[PDB]
């Protein structure tokens, strides 16, 4: 029987190759998305003409709110119906823009959606895998720049802080369960689609490894280490994929 | 004229001995608690008995909710209204329990909670305290022990990570406004009163420095420095009170 | 054809493993050593066995003196003059003992093979390396316990420190030449043979991951992933091996 | 009785500053110096002038020899000569000039300097100063770019991380002995001497706070408050001061 994983806001970008990348490798997936039905369906046909039954779609909003924990319940559940097993959980889905502290969405909704997508649905995935329950593990997307944080970012930058505490305090929890957790750290990779060439071409020049972003499959190869074999005794680990990024000063 | 702070959770404990001392300093200051309105009003009749007008109390559920901005709006307001100014905001209030992953309050109550204390209100306080804008800061009281976390703490892990993130993010956007934003780690300091002498004692040996707890006053000691004059190129940076606890491994 | 790789301390316990696993991968590999000629040769028999030609020795003495950096230029040189090339450089070999700052070899003699060994070393053949010259990359093995360090271990703690410093500065100077630069940090892995059982229990049963120690070849795994293709934008980059082991609280 | 400090390299710069400072708290001073005679003797006039008998100069290099632990513990006995008791070490001298890893001093001078400076002498002089022994501590002048290095300056940032180290390890063995060991971390401080202004203003112009270096006094102001009784918890410690510097990305 193949071993079945959970990837979050998987339709497009990194979450894809991953999804890709691990139904590759063996794994039945579920393809977690919110607004990218068709993106999802589409990847979903794709992985199920390859291979019949192994492939799922799952929606679910990940902003938090008083039913956020039901949706993340439901999300591992999803696995367990299609699948009778959940063997890895990713933690991919993110909301992503600025929040400036000096000054259509109210400061509460953009709280509920960095810090709730971030962080929260994460720890509540966390727990669901783990009450539902080889080689189990978890893998969060993290980010090299948590230090180093963009100007005007401090909820995405809170939410991704919050998401190490939360891959730390869940490798140590979890590990006498025999479930790990991990996490992946990306630099830059896939740069936003609202942003100028000449902006992309900016950032891309600051990488000191190629002078260039990270593919999403280099991000997913990261994934696939975590979760394979080879890093049995790996727990509360994040790898940085950033092609030296971090390490460069201002 | 004198300048102002506000200082959260200052009925009791770490937050009260940092409203003393800054008074002692010559601050006049807003003494803000949840529950405790006894001991809230009692420090103020103390801190007036000394100086007359140089404190007032301000009650509020730093929980996170719907109300949580304008909650943290008044906060700020009351100490402009008290006292024409605002310099110094101290984030000291905490909610403190387990979380377990694996099994009265409900998840989400304990997500707002311990989210919205330890990091979501620091946020909005700091929102709203740099919008209502010489030797401006900000002190966060972090935990020193947050990359070796108790078991079964994810939540509050989670939200002193937050914390982290928000003072550097905020340290970086408000340098512009000659805004300072740091923070203070205690290891142990004071222990649960109804915790027993024999589990305080497990603790206190563990330290390298003494065999015991840091005092009220000794965290309120580096949150005084980092108001000072003597810290006014720092930024950004966490001190640890922690009698060197953080450095001992299992 | 095939790739080559140097290892230092490749004799015995982790560069053994290491070494074993970059030849099962299809390196041609120098078996660096010191003292253990028989058990280097010993190996170097092992892998020709398996492929003729494809392991060499070398030996040299990695403590700190006039002529170390000969020494580093000629096991870089070894690589080339047996296989033509030198793609990866495992930084193993070590020294460990303690070193008490509160009072056999002189305290030079102890900085000599300390930071030597566990630095300087590194960074003489890291140069070597660089000089000398696709997949390039250096791992360096780094401690996964350098900032909870042992009672009494200063130098050894301060070489180990110095090489992050030195995983982190190279990764920078280094990436322009395509040569990547990253670590491994086991925890407990192949106990001292000196250390007793008992001592040897007491830091299995501290482990949150299965209460054992990493093998070799866990390690081993690691490093690996490393100097692989699914690593090509990883650089200064340490990855944890520890069984959660570094976050477990005193 | 006045306590007595002993601060390296204390002819200029900041070692002067905190020399200054540490005197203008009440304490006696020796002023260690290698090539800045005439400006060591200066000083030490200067503050002989407002205190007699309170100030003397102490000559040594500090390169790793197999003479720098003799050097050492002369300086430490330098201060109970003239004052009958060490309260305090400063270590603060220091070499910085690039040492690149691609191509008048043979790396093996480079490596003495580089590592001896910054590392090795401050770990004899702990050593001397724990030997030889109220509110004793030690302070180490630190980098807060440290994990953001300069290019082609490996061998500086091998020093600074194993000083890190140090910092860490004498903090727990000391401990018990009541010796607090911290750390102070500029980021940019007073520029070279060499320097044009163009390249200055390169440099301040990335400071968030105030787009300017620190001052020399800033810099001590941090030292005096980690050897005063307001830091009596404080063990382990490295305080940035660097004007939110290390948190601008590139
Ligand atoms: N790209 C980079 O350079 C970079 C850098 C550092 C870290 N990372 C991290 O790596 C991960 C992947 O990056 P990425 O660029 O691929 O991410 P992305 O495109 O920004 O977002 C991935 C997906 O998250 C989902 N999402 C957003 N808000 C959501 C909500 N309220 N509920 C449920 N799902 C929601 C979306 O799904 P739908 O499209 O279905 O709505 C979206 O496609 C993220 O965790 C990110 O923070 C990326
Ligand atoms: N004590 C330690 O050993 C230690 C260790 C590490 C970190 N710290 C940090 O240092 C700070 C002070 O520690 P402490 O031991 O003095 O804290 P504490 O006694 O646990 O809590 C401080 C105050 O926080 C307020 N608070 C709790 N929940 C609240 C809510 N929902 N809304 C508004 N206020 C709320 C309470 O005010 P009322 O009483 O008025 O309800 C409480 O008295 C905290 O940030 C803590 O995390 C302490
Ligand atoms: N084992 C663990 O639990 C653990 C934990 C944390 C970090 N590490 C790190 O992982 C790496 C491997 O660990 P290990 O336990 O396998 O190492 P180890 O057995 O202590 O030492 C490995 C080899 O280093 C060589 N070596 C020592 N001093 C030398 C000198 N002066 N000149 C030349 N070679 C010298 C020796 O080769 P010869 O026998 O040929 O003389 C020795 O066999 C080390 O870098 C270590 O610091 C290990
Ligand atoms: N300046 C900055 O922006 C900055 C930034 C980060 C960190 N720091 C750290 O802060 C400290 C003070 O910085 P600084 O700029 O004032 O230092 P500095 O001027 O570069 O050096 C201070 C003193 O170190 C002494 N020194 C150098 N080589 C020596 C040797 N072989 N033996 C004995 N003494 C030696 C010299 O004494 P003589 O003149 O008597 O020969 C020199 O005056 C240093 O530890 C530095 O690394 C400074
Ligand atoms: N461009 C970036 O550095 C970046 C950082 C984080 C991030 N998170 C997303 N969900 S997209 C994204 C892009
Ligand atoms: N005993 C501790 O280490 C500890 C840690 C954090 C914390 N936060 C509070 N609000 S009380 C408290 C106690
Ligand atoms: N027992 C350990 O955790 C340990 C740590 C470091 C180390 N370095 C070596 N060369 S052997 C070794 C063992
Ligand atoms: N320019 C700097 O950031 C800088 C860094 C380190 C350093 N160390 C010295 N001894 S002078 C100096 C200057």
């Amino acid at each position: 029987e193949a071993p079945a994983a959970v990837v979050t806001g998987a339709a497009k970008r990194i979450g894809r190759a991953i999804a890709v990348k691990l139904h590759q490798t063996g794994y039945r997936v579920v393809i977690h998305y919110h607004n990218s039905a068709e993106a999802a369906v589409s990847l979903a046909d794709e992985l199920n003409k390859e291979r019949s039954n192994t492939a799922v779609v799952c929606q679910a909003d990940l902003t938090n709110s008083n039913v956020l924990p039901a949706s993340c319940e439901e999300i591992i559940n999803s696995c367990f119906r299609a699948f009778g097993r959940c063997d890895v959980l990713v933690n991919n889905a993110s909301a992503f823009y600025p929040t400036p502290l000096v000054q259509g969405k109210t400061v509460e909704t953009q709280v509920a959606e960095l810090i709730g997508t971030n962080a929260i649905a994460p720890f509540l995935l966390t727990m669901s895998f783990a009450q539902r329950q080889s080689n189990l593990s978890i893998v969060n997307l993290c980010d090299a720049m948590v230090d180093q944080p963009c100007m005007a970012f401090s909820l995405y930058n809170m939410g991704k802080h919050a998401l190490v505490g939360l891959t730390q305090s869940a490798a140590l929890e979890l590990a006498p369960y025999g479930i790990r957790v991990n996490g992946v750290a990306p630099g830059v990779s896939l740069l936003p689609v609202a942003m100028g060439e000449e902006e992309k071409d900016k950032w891309r020049r600051k990488v000191p490894l190629g002078r260039r972003e990270a593919s999403a499959e280099q991000i997913a190869d990261a994934v696939i280490f975590l979760v394979s074999g080879s890093a049995q005794y790996i727990t509360g680990s994040i790898i940085k994929v950033d092609g030296g990024l971090s390490l460069v000063h201002a």
